């Protein structure tokens, strides 16, 4: 009488066990249908068979039927999602179904209701371009991770062409990973042009009939090429061949809830796994990635081969809704022109800073010299480093000045107050946030990096306020967003034949990474941040864990925190190299009516701290309060 060890779709991390009836046999990636619960019964996905279990054998309950022969996953698929439910640190059974096509969620038949043999290849690359073909064509049987960094236009995508002929060419498959902004008609059609094989393009437009279609089809064999956005990663296929993930720093990779899996992340385990090239192409690459080339983990190849710009130094100056005066003048000589305007701003709930408006200094934490939180209600300063806090001063104790201003506010209200200094002009958010066009002169308002996919070529002029917000963030990665967003506007502003214009507002004009980016480049701004990043010991250098809690009352959640700290702490892998840091509230404290706190884990090596986590949960009941508490762990956090 085996026993199958049954993942079921619930939020505990554990399985399930059942005994398999006489005459009825399953294997490790089958689906079942058991019973649960009291009365109750659910689809399974069965993790494995053995003889045992550790319930006494007539405690058990018989699976009442068995849904496929064949299973559900291939080798390297359910190899990742073992591997990540262990990782990330997330309950197996909501890890192995949240991959699952929804219709075999639901129990129903993998079922519905070549291009190989004849392959034709239908173009003349550069001298960089070929050699970057091929070197990822002399690598193509096993593993290896590079690194194609380009500017824009660039021709990163004609490289991404031609591995995909070449693969196809070997009459394998090939995935191909774009962020959640990127499937375009004009970018779907180009692919479908070039290659006279079958291409499935997961887009979120798709029901589920299709989607199941196009899983039987990758992994039957019968598509060539998938493209998708990240859960495209979890796609079966016959024989793959290589991986490219585009925009490989795009922070839609990191998904944010629920199951917090980084596809970027996982893709190159399932190059591993597979013994396949993976492309993570970018013209702006994250830190962590320039980092991994640095230590000799992924290879880098090369592409290589105009917008006025202006940085105004906000001290002292008369603002106008938190505007300089010489950004209104130029706002006005673009707006008569019937022309539009962007201004990018700190994303809403950004935590502010506060500094002197006359002078530029900062509030600092005296015990840890991390820039302070302003928290503006309550009158206080507070750390999100080491928890201090102290209340707003009256005065600047570096000049004396009372102009002590926050920076890093968002569109609080400012919609409001723009429409006084330009009157009859139309104001439009143009952020991809709607709760979950085409003119003359109007004022765009943005928050984060435009699609390659989105353009408004009635744009002349684009402002940067988000500077200020980004150096002197509580969050150590916002410079790093925001050099990624300054190179694309500057890229796209005034391409050719449209003199494009850039303006930036800071109270530190001079600062060193800010010099380095608008002067050096991107390139540049990464070596010194990176740098940097060593130095103070923080990520890509050490692994980050953040534990993140929320109650009602603003106390359950740090005594839980507080608890869950020592019992880490206390942990036989717990090394001077382990720091936990917190609690603190979270960067934005209160949504809705709860209160979000947080603990950081920080060590420089990710399999230690990912064991000394097993080793904290397998104890959490040691902890009675976290069930108390609405808690998740957030491992290699994008915060
Ligand atoms: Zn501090
Ligand atoms: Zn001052």
């Amino acid at each position: 009488m085996p026993v199958a060890h049954v993942a079921l779709p619930v939020p505990l991390p554990r399985t399930f066990d059942y005994l398999l009836p006489e005459g009825m046999t399953v294997k490790a990636g089958c689906r079942v249908r058991v019973p649960f619960g009291k009365q109750q019964e659910r689809i399974g996905i069965v993790v494995s068979v053995s003889d045992a279990s550790e319930l006494p054998l007539n405690e058990l309950k018989a699976v009442v039927e068995v849904l496929d022969s064949e299973p559900v996953f291939t080798h390297s698929v359910w190899r990742l999602l073992l591997w990540a439910a262990d990782y990330y640190h997330h309950p197996i059974g909501d890890v192995l179904f949240h991959a699952l096509p929804i219709l075999l969620r639901q129990g129903r038949p993998a079922a519905n209701a070549d291009w190989r043999t004849n392959y034709a290849v239908s173009l003349r690359l550069n001298t960089e371009q070929a050699t970057a073909v091929g070197a990822i064509h002399s690598a193509a049987d096993t593993f290896s991770a590079w690194l194609l960094a380009g500017v824009t236009g660039s021709g990163k995508t004609e490289v991404y062409l031609s591995v995909l002929e070449n693969v196809l060419a070997q009459g394998k498959q090939a995935l191909v990973m774009v962020p959640e902004i990127g499937l375009t008609p004009q970018t779907i059609a180009r692919f479908r042009e070039r290659f006279n094989a079958p291409v499935e393009v997961l887009h979120s437009g798709l029901n589920d009939s299709e989607r199941l279609s196009a899983w039987l089809k990758a992994k039957n064999g019968e598509a060539a090429i998938v493209i998708g956005t990240r859960s495209a990663l979890f796609t079966p296929f016959k024989n793959l061949g290589v991986i490219v993930i585009d925009e490989e720093h795009d922070s839609s990779y990191k998904q944010q809830e629920g199951w917090r899996y980084h596809a970027r992340d996982l893709a190159v385990y399932r190059a591993h796994s597979e013994q396949i090239p993976i492309i993570l192409g970018s013209a702006t690459p994250a830190l962590e990635t320039l980092c991994n080339v640095q230590q000799k983990k992924y290879r880098l190849l090369r592409l290589t081969r105009p917008a006025i710009q202006h940085v105004l130094d906000l001290k002292g100056q008369k603002v106008q809704a938190g505007l300089a005066p010489a950004l209104i003048t130029r706002m006005r000589q673009h707006l008569q022109a019937d022309n539009q305007v962007i201004l990018f701003l700190n994303r809403r709930g950004f935590a502010p800073a506060l500094l002197c408006h006359d002078c530029g200094w900062i509030a600092e934490c005296p015990r840890c010299d991390h820039y302070y939180t302003l928290h503006q209600a309550q009158h206080h300063l507070r750390c999100h480093h080491c928890d201090s806090q102290r209340p707003v001063p009256r005065q600047c104790p570096s000049c004396g000045s009372t102009h002590l201003v926050p920076v890093g506010l968002g569109t609080e209200q400012l919609e409001q107050t723009l429409a006084p200094l330009f009157p009859g002009v139309p104001i439009s958010r143009i952020d991809r946030d709607t709760t979950s066009h085409r003119g003359g002169a109007r004022i765009l308002i943005g928050t984060q990096m435009l699609a390659k996919g989105h353009h408004f070529p009635d744009v002349t002029l684009v402002a940067l306020l988000d500077v200020d917000g980004a150096l002197f963030s509580a969050d150590f990665r916002s410079a790093e967003r925001f050099a990624q967003l300054y190179t694309q506007v500057a890229g796209r502003a005034g391409r050719a034949g449209k003199q494009g214009e850039v303006v930036l507002q800071t109270h530190h004009p001079e600062h060193p990474l800010l010099q380095t980016l608008l002067y050096k480049g991107y390139d540049a701004f990464a070596e010194q941040a990176l740098a940097e990043r060593r130095m103070m010991q923080l990520p890509p250098w050490t692994s980050h864990v953040i534990v993140r809690a929320e109650d009602h009352n603003n106390q359950h959640a740090p005594l839980f925190l507080q608890q869950l700290r020592n019992l880490i702490l206390s942990s036989p892998l717990a090394d001077e190299k382990l720091w936990v840091l917190g609690p603190v509230p979270a960067l934005a404290p209160k949504r809705g009516g709860r209160w979000r706190w947080q603990i950081l884990l920080q060590h420089p090596s990710r399999v230690r701290l990912q064991h000394i986590i097993n080793g904290t949960l397998a104890l959490i009941n040691t902890i009675p309060d976290s069930r108390k508490v609405k808690w998740v762990l957030d491992v290699d956090p994008i915060e």
